[PDB]
């Protein structure tokens, strides 16, 4: 599918400083709550609208309002709720589930561990959400969880992606679209994003 | 000069209800802060980037900061207080001025009667906020009383506007942008916006 890159030089700014080295771990937290509630904003510029008939202190009146849909949030536990209540800001109906992943040690890919949903999944849209898209491990096992639960809409959105990961996800899931806030160009031996912002799990949580 | 209509969805959702005569004060008042942030991230979406050095935890980086200007808001009392902290939320470092206007008997326009500003005043941009433009009265007072002190930089930004009155701003100051949120049909003899919203200081207030 196609990725969306969100430039607004707010974004940017924040983002800049989430990235530097020096800014602890409260900072940090505050800095990602708010890039999210941002880019909350850009996503949500697609909700259809529908046109009802209010009445003004001073006349009648056609106005429009949201088309009526179920959203869904889910963070990849645990660096995920970083994102959740910044983007619940602007949608406090959304509905919030969660999913957990482990990992074998003779393994290349994450896999289902734990997953929480809200009951009415065939219906709703969902948004994964994780700071970090690095090899596209954790997210393809993460949309694998929920098509096959089938929710048939399925949007992916991330702060930092390297191209592995996206590509990853390109060829495992192509009708899933990737919203991004910048794209980083490669990872280390140890699948960090380069420059990316280190471990967005410990600077989140300032703990292990 | 040119005026900017924001239709995000959001906006038109939280519009709608902020016209509905049956939205006591409360939500009104809430609904008004929202729209106000929302639109606070459309209009900033120009801020200048510069391109500075930082260092993540896993390499070095060249990113971009917002260019470093000065932002002043500047609402007319009293309606335009309503949103203030709205835009404040991302810009708070921006000063906060005001000025009140004042209305004698046989005469057609407002005029200065009460005006605070930051010292720095040549320096900053500034954005005159007030919920309705009606008949352009009070905005040209406002600017009127703002670029009597030298500020180079005015852009007025408001929910619901008339015609009328944005000829009256267009007019008066073409050097002016201004930033609506909907542009209704006209007055009436009383000089309220059709449909509008009624008096924006009752319904925020709540009290006269
Ligand atoms: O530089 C990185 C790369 C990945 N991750 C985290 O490690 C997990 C694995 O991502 P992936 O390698 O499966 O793409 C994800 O939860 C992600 O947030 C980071 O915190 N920093
Ligand atoms: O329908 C209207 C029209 C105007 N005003 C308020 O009355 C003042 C006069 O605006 P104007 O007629 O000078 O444009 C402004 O502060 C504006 O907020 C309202 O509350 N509702």
């Amino acid at each position: 599918g196609k990725v969306y890159v969100f430039d607004h030089p707010l974004i940017q700014h924040k983002l800049t400083y989430i990235r530097d080295k020096n800014t602890g771990t409260k900072e940090f937290r505050e800095l990602v709550d708010e890039v999210a509630t941002l880019m909350a904003f850009e996503i949500t510029r697609d909700l259809p609208l529908e046109e009802v008939e209010i009445e003004t202190p001073v006349s009648k009146a056609r106005a429009k309002v949201i088309a009526g849909k179920k959203l869904g949030v889910i963070p990849i536990l645990r660096a995920g709720i970083g994102m959740v209540d910044g983007i619940l800001k602007l949608i406090p109906a959304a509905k919030v589930g969660h999913i957990g992943l482990y990992r074998d040690p003779q393994t290349l890919k994450p896999v289902e561990y734990y997953v929480k949903l809200p009951s009415d999944v065939e219906e709703r849209d969902f948004i994964i959400v994780d700071p970090m898209l690095a090899t596209g491990g954790s997210a393809v096992a993460a949309i694998d969880a929920l098509k096959k639960r089938g929710a048939k809409s399925i949007k992916f959105m991330c702060l930092i992606a390297a191209p592995e990961g996206v590509k990853a996800v390109e060829t495992a899931h192509p009708d899933v679209d990737i919203y991004i806030a910048a794209l980083d160009e490669r990872l280390n031996d140890h699948g960090y994003i380069v420059p990316g912002l280190g471990d967005a799990g410990d600077r989140l949580f300032g703990t292990k």
